[PDB]
């Protein structure tokens, strides 16, 4: 899909997390999110349209979405089992990203 | 679905990208691999009916895919810096975790 | 150093992170922790000396101490940002890992 | 140890395992490796000694270590397995993530 669209997925899904009650919501959730951010993984932002495909920026890019996947995972590894509220805490913590990223690329 | 129906599918993409030629086939495989492993997560094998989700059993074949699909997504970071050869040797070279949890609980 | 050895440091650094107070003192038990994983790494452990180097049995034994070294890694990121109670809570969740391994290979 | 200090270890040892000949001399260096990135982890670098330690300037570039780190450890994994040749091409690839932090913060 489209990078807007993506970030829109990762950001509701990151707010039902938040709100979630039993484990399947939160699994779930963290679904999408994987999903989405595989998919803003091939995409070229505004501000670096520009640059080449195989720019250290366009590099520097796509490693904050492998970042933010590995960490999506290690939530799901943590729901899968049954830690619901720790799975919880860790999309919390995932924030780091979500902002390092912005910081330089939004 | 069925963590058979997983494996098929775990087991018809490596095949695809071992035969692959251009970057999009690759990337389209390791993605439906990283869905297939990502819903295998949650099942039980047959070999593990009797223990209980909260044994160290569950959560070593948890941990299988865990380190499965941070392989894949691995493969997929070459994939996406346009590093196909890279990423198919990548590919091929995940089936140590397949063996291993093979001998395992298959 | 020794597989025994190495143990012993994990499990005494283990305790440190839970009655640490400041963040020097978890980050240098996580460093600790990090170097004895990785010394282990490559080390056959007893109820294994029989089979080949190159066996799936020691391939899964040596990705035990992938995932370990990743979590540690992971609970090292935490307290590198400052949020020491969480790099705490990270490593209290490490004990999958032990008691997985443990129940296959001690 | 200083930042420049680990850079210099990180850059000596990467050349090492281009000329190395053994299993035993990539595993060293590697390892030589991941110690020096961890010690760099909890580095200012000259550009940021301005921004605050929890901006997202220093997460990102903290973030750059954890990457570097988890790729040093991938290529170990490898050389554990005996695959010296695929742990040489791995050391060989993860100069992405050198290039892409030194286009930001060096
Ligand atoms: C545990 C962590 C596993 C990992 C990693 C992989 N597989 Fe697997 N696989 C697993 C089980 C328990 C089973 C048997 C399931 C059952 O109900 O019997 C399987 C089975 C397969 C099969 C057989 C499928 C069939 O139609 O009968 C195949 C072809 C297969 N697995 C392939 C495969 C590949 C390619 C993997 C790595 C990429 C892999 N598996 C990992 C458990 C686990
Ligand atoms: C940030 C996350 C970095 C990563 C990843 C790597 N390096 Fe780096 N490096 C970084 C900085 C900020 C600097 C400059 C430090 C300063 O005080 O100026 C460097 C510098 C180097 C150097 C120069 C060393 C010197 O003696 O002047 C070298 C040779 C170097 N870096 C190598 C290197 C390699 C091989 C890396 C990947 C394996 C790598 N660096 C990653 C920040 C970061
Ligand atoms: C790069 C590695 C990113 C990571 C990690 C995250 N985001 Fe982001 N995001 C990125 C860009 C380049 C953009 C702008 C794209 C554009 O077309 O302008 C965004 C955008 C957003 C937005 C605003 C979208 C809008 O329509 O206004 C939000 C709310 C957002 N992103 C959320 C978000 C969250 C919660 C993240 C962590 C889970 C996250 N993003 C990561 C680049 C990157
Ligand atoms: C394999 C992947 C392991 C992981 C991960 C962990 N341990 Fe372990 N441990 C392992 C073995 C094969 C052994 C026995 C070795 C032998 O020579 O007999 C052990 C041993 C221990 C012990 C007891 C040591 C003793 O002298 O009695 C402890 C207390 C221990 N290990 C702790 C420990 C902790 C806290 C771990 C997680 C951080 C951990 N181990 C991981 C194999 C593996
Ligand atoms: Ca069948
Ligand atoms: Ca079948
Ligand atoms: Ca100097
Ligand atoms: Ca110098
Ligand atoms: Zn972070
Ligand atoms: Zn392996
Ligand atoms: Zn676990
Ligand atoms: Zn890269």
């Amino acid at each position: 899909a489209d990078l807007e669209d993506n970030m829109e997925t990762l950001n509701d899904n990151l707010k039902v997390i938040e709100k979630a009650d039993n484990a399947a919501q939160v699994k779930d959730a963290l679904t999408k999110m994987a999903a989405a951010a595989a998919d803003a993984w091939s995409a070229t932002p505004p501000k670096l349209e520009d640059k080449s495909p195989d720019s250290p920026e366009m590099h520097d890019f796509r490693h904050g979405f492998w970042i933010l996947i590995g960490q999506i995972h290690a939530a799901l590894h943590l729901a899968n089992e049954g830690k619901v509220k720790e799975a919880q805490a860790a999309a919390e913590q995932l924030k780091c990203t979500c902002n390092a990223c912005h910081q330089k690329y939004r």
